[PDB]
């Protein structure tokens, strides 16, 4: 089966709630596993204590740079970067979970949760899951963003892990 993972998110030290994500290990097992292990922190590093560095209303919420905290970093459980597994899953609408990148075959740890259908990203960013519950929390994160992507509050992943 597919893993269920979670992100507990805060804004300036105040809890916003929980985002539960299904990771599509049935379609992209390598990409799903990388995200799963970064949530648990079982490799000695991961998302706990990192931020949503770029939040653009009516687009997406981007996070996962746990090394540089500015959008230039992060790393995968495999190494600094890994190939694009496939582009089978599409950016069909809000709640889609997909890999950020610096062009072809540059997946690391940065990811984004869509707040609209981002179909122009199909075949360019690897989709590997979706929001199961807590889309209201994603909308709360979205409200602290701007068209520049800059946030009005520091959005932190205070805790994360695996549910099943
Ligand atoms: C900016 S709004 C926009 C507009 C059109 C389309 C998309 C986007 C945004 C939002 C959706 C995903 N998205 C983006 O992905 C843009 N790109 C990066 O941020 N790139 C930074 C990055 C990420 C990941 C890795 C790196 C750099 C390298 C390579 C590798 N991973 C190593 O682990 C660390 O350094």
């Amino acid at each position: 089966g597919n893993p269920l993972v979670y992100l507990d998110v805060d804004a300036n030290g105040k809890p916003l709630g929980r985002v539960v994500l299904e990771l599509k290990a049935d379609v992209v097992p390598k990409t799903a596993e990388n995200f799963r292990a970064l949530c648990t922190g079982e490799k000695g590093f991961g998302y706990k204590g990192s931020t949503f560095h770029r939040v653009i209303p009516s687009f997406m919420c981007q996070a996962g740079d746990f090394t540089n905290h500015n959008g230039t970093g992060g790393k995968s459980i495999y190494g600094s970067r890994f190939p694009d597994e496939n582009f089978t899953l599409k950016h069909v609408g809000p709640g889609v979970l997909s890999m950020a990148n610096a062009g072809p075959n540059t997946n690391g740890s940065q990811f984004f949760i869509c707040t609209i259908k981002t179909d122009w990203l199909d075949g360019k960013h690897v989709v590997f899951g979706h929001v199961i519950e807590g889309m209201d929390v994603v909308k709360k994160i979205e409200s602290f963003g701007s068209k520049s992507g800059r946030t009005s509050k520091k959005i932190v992943i205070t805790d994360c892990g695996q549910l099943s």
